[PDB]
């Protein structure tokens, strides 16, 4: 049940969508948002 933007060290990587933060960029090195 989590939110629209990516929770902080949440698999970003699958929705080309980055963090909740305006600054945060997707990680996909490890799958999570940056």
């Amino acid at each position: 049940a989590e939110k629209d933007c990516i929770a902080p060290g949440a698999p970003c990587f699958g929705t080309d969508k980055p963090c909740c933060n305006p600054r945060a960029w997707c990680s996909s090195y490890a799958n999570k948002c940056l």
